[PDB]
């Protein structure tokens, strides 16, 4: 009887399929003829955008190993192209069919398809993706509507992608939301560009949750009164975070819009604008939108009749052309029958690590955990290794499953606490998830096993990407030592990250928040590096309109909008005139570290930071009750 059935093959499943081939496990893939959202975007011609995520975190270790020279943002085209390549390799093993039902028994499951064909499989893996409502807007659109008005009850990376495509057609944007978390996807660090994922040094949570919290959460929670931070100038972006009942920060369930800030966007693309836009590099700067008023925030309770289709803001009644609601992070699970009769009720919190469900035998989920920053690759690679070991190594299987529900309770206690289940429970800091998975599999690193400060940087500051845990051990990939050398050598061994955590070791949360924003340009939501790009923005529009064959008649006065903008930006007009250090501390920190790279750690004698750097071999907060 068939050992393994993979239902659905897009991207999530590639690494697990690679691992099955390797160990020569008997597997079949069943996967729809239609394909995914991407084959949509391929047919309609709509691949004209780029990922919010860096190569290093969006593409799998066994590709990075040969294609990685420098950090870039891949295009939707490059990402689709990489799916069709791995599709091609495995097409012989793929059955084109839709599965409509799985009857799960003690030893195996019975898979029904639309064809009517039936399959028996010992283990089954669902890698079927999500149904998403804005896919419609993204797959089906028209860049001919201009000067119209749009209301969004929700903000997110797809809402942001659509706002990027509207603004050049002098469309007017209103966000009627309960606020949102948005973060510069790229950060100038002493001249060098870093992705946001590259600066989280997540293993610092082991030193203390509180150390990590104040290092991490100042751009999210409004803990600075610095009037350059969008959350002080535009207080409507603020969310209620009272649901958060966990010592883990950032908390599971936190989501974030990743945007290009204009200055980073300038730096990368100014010298060949028409081509870079052509390729799908699009200015999606929400902070710039808020500052120009090409977008405006509005209280959530700003009533409107959907029937007359108008918006009640200030002493104005603006007729809106389109209202956009959107939230469908619901996995595409076909019906699953327990003991082959009782329907299975999906709930992210009731599965272990987002992969192991509780009343089902030999059934795995792959592609349903959402990384909070970085690409899905990071998550799906480690899921792939966790699932492969569970399928192929029955002692491992027994170890996890013995006390499956104790692990799930202990997981939920650490990450969610007492909070009621939410839509976004399935979102997680990637740096915690990957480390979590790796300590279950045992391909993790020991801090006690560091001998040099160089080793202490690898452990704490090297980002917890999937390939990080594939240098050696059970899942070692050829060429990973070279990747780590490459990357290490390009980011100064992630010293700057290590130095941050050091700098804020003695501060309280309010002290850290201030320090974190005492920079000429702080990392996230810095409204001082906006005004001086209005000249460039004008280039960008003209430039955009050329590749995309647009005329917009740009002398028009939406006079009421100009007055809606003025009322919206009130707090701004009060607070931004109050304008006027991490830069220095970091400058001297990097000095100390790059000098003592090769010093034995235990040897270290007794700026008094050396004593904390010793204690880095023996962290207090390593305990994870869901792993032991
Ligand atoms: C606009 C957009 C932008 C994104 N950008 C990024 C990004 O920048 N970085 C990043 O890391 N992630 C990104 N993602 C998320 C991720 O890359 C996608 O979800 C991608 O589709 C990988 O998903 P998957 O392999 O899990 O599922 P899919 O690509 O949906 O593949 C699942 C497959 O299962 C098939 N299938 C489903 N149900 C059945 C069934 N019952 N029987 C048989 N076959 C079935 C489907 O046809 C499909 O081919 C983005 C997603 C979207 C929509
Ligand atoms: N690696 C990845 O998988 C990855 C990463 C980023 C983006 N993406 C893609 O981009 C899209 C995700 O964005 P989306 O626009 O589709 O919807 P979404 O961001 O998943 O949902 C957004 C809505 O959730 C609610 N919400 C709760 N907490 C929030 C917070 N802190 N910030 C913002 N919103 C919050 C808000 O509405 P209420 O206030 O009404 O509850 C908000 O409007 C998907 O297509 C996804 O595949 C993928």
């Amino acid at each position: 009887m068939l050992e393994v059935c993979i239902i659905g093959f897009g991207f999530s499943a590639i690494p697990l399929v690679r691992e099955l081939a390797r160990t020569q496990t008997e597997f079949q893939i069943i996967s729809a003829e239609s394909g995914s959202v991407w084959d949509r975007l391929s047919e309609s011609g709509r691949l004209d955008f780029s990922l919010v995520s860096s190569f290093q975190t969006s593409f799998y270790s066994f590709d990075l190993v040969r294609d990685y020279e420098k950090d870039y943002y891949p295009t939707a085209k490059q990402f689709y192209e990489m799916h069709e390549r791995w599709r091609s390799v495995y097409e012989e093993k793929i059955i084109r069919d839709f599965v409509t039902k799985i009857e799960n028994f003690k030893d195996y499951s019975l898979i029904s398809t639309r064809s009517g064909k039936t399959y028996e499989a010992k283990h089954v893996v669902l890698a079927t993706g999500f149904d998403r409502l804005m896919n419609t807007f993204l797959s089906n659109f028209d860049n001919h509507v201009s000067n119209k008005t749009f209301v969004f009850d929700t903000m997110g990376d797809s809402a942001n992608l659509l706002i990027a495509k509207l603004i050049p057609n002098n469309n007017k944007i209103i966000l009627r939301t309960n606020g949102f978390t948005a973060l510069d996807q790229e950060v100038q660090v002493l001249g060098k560009p870093f992705t946001l994922d590259q600066l989280e040094s997540p293993n610092f949570r082991y030193v203390s949750s509180e150390l990590y919290d104040r290092l991490m959460m100042s751009p999210v929670y409004p803990r600075t009164v610095n009037p350059a931070v969008s959350y002080n100038q535009f207080p409507l972006i603020r969310r209620d975070f009272s649901w958060v009942d966990s010592k883990s920060s950032p908390p599971n369930g936190l989501i974030a819009i990743k945007y290009w800030p204009i200055d980073q966007y300038y730096y990368h693309f100014n010298d060949d604008l028409e081509n870079y836009i052509s390729k799908g590099y699009l200015l999606n700067d929400i902070a710039m939108w808020l500052h120009t008023g090409k977008v405006i925030l509005v209280p959530s309770d700003t009533p409107i009749n959907f029937d007359k289709k108008t918006i009640t803001y200030a002493g104005i009644e603006r007729s809106f052309h389109q209202y956009v609601k959107g939230d469908a992070e619901q996995p595409r699970l076909p019906t699953i029958l327990i003991n082959g009769e009782t329907p299975f009720e999906y709930l992210y919190r009731d599965t272990f690590m987002g992969v192991i469900p509780q009343r089902l035998n030999n059934i795995y989920f792959l592609g349903y955990t959402r990384p909070f920053t970085g690409g899905l690759a990071n998550i799906t690679e480690m899921q792939s290794l966790f699932i492969h070991k569970l399928i192929t190594q029955p002692q491992f299987h027994q170890k996890i499953h013995q006390n499956l529900s104790k692990r799930i309770t202990a997981y939920n206690q650490h990450y969610y606490g007492a909070a009621k289940p939410r839509k976004h429970d399935h979102t997680v800091p990637f740096g915690f998830y990957t480390e979590d998975i790796a300590r279950l599999i045992g391909i993790h690193y020991q801090p006690n096993e560091c001998r040099s400060v160089r080793d202490l940087l690898f452990y704490y500051a090297f980002p917890n990407n999937a390939f990080k845990y594939r240098l050696k051990g059970e899942y070692a990939v050829d060429g990973v030592d070279e990747l780590i050398q490459k990357v290490n050598d390009k980011h100064d061994h992630y010293a700057q990250v290590f130095v941050q955590a050091l700098s804020i070791r003695n501060m309280n949360s309010d002290e850290a928040a201030e320090w974190d924003h005492s920079a000429r340009r702080f990392s996230f939501n810095d409204m001082r590096h906006k005004e001086g790009y209005r000249a460039f923005l004008d280039t960008y529009l003209k430039a955009y309109r050329q590749v995309e064959n647009i005329s917009v008649d740009d002398t028009v006065v939406d006079e009421e909008w100009n007055f809606m903008v003025k009322e919206a930006c009130q707090v701004r007009d009060k607070v931004a005139p109050n304008i006027e250090s991490k830069d220095e501390d970091v400058n001297k920190g990097i000095r100390l570290i790059l000098s003592i790279l090769d010093s034995d750690i235990s040897s270290l004698p007794d700026a008094q930071s050396i004593e904390f750097i010793r204690r880095l071999l023996q962290p207090k907060n390593y305990e994870l009750l869901f792993i032991r």
